[PDB]
């Protein structure tokens, strides 16, 4: 089922939505080639996963690059500091039909809508959000307490997000704390989904 032009036209499709540097796309189309499995098809990140560290990262780095070239909040961070967070961001495709955060979970990551359309749920649903690059968490810098979700958020689409772990965060401004008055002040949280009935 899983033959190789499958598999040869789904990376096709990565580059394709995700405008590739060439200095890589070929480095990855060569990796693809010279290693394919009929089993690991992968419709999404699997042996997309399976690529060695370093073809990988170039992706991260590069998918990160757009929301932290253009987002409003990373504005003003220090290239050190761009460095440090174009480091610890993540990036998920969200298939439809699909609970990235739950009622009660702690506030772990703070997202970015790259593309599609989210709704957020408290037993029906509250708001819809989108790849306008909305934002929704809380912002760990501000709040002394860790905060807990107050609702539910399920990928109507398929969606494109940044995710970023508090801890990590909080580091990069241990690192750079200079870039807190411009972050804290630059950062539009769309949805708040910090519980504060709790």
């Amino acid at each position: 089922t899983a033959r190789y032009h499958t598999q040869m036209l789904r990376v096709r499709e990565f580059i394709r939505f995700h405008q590739i540097p060439n200095p890589l796309r070929q480095r990855l189309e060569e990796y693809f080639q010279h290693a394919w499995t009929y089993t690991n098809g992968i419709d999404m990140n699997s042996v997309l996963k399976g690529f060695p560290e370093c073809l990988q990262a170039d992706i991260c780095l590069h998918l990160n690059r757009n929301l932290l070239n253009n987002c409003s909040a990373f504005e003003a961070a220090s290239p050190g500091c761009l460095r440090a967070l174009s480091l610890k961001f993540k990036t998920t495709h969200a298939p439809p039909g699909d609970i990235l955060v739950h009622k009660g979970d702690v506030l772990t990551y703070l997202y970015f809508i790259a593309r599609g359309s989210i709704e957020i749920l408290k037993d029906d649903v509250v708001m819809a959000i989108l790849g306008k690059d909305d934002i929704f968490g809380e912002n760990p810098c501000i709040h002394s307490t860790l905060g807990k979700s107050n609702s539910n958020v399920k990928a109507l689409t398929y969606c494109d997000l940044h995710k970023i772990h508090r801890d990590d965060l909080l580091d990069v401004l241990d690192l750079f704390p200079e870039f807190y008055d411009s972050f804290v002040n630059s950062l539009e949280i769309t949805y708040n989904m910090r519980d504060e009935e709790q």
